């Protein structure tokens, strides 16, 4: 499948994803890509910002769909 | 005085603020407690969407009152 992460520099970054993956688990995939903790990034789809433990589905994201996320601290 | 703030998240926050308070002064809150850049964050009002250097009191702004939130997604 694939989504994509938007930064604040407009750096598109692309991802695996899992359809059911948790958020817990994208921030997991950031990190094994761009290394950033999870405990440090916030990510938004479509002005809400989700939380760890939901699902992407729970969220209806579907593939070539995109995530700002973006971003975080 | 209290405001209250609607998150991205959706859960209400909540603000100590004063009635003179800039609103670049109240980004600068919201990043306390949730780590969002100022320049990254736009508040509107009653309809009106705030701008930093004008005070909650020049908009008309009182206790217990909302100020829902998002953000300014510039690239
Ligand atoms: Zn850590
Ligand atoms: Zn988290
Ligand atoms: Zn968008
Ligand atoms: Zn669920
Ligand atoms: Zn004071
Ligand atoms: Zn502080
Ligand atoms: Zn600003
Ligand atoms: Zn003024």
């Amino acid at each position: 499948m694939q989504i994509f992460v938007x930064t604040l520099t407009g750096k598109t970054i692309t991802l695996e994803v899992e359809p059911s993956d948790t958020i817990e688990n994208v921030k997991a995939k950031i990190q094994d890509k761009e290394g950033i903790p999870p405990d440090q990034q916030r990510l938004i789809f479509a002005g809400k910002q989700l939380e760890d433990g939901r699902t992407l589905s729970d969220y209806n994201i579907q593939k070539e769909s995109t995530l700002h996320l973006v971003l975080r601290l």
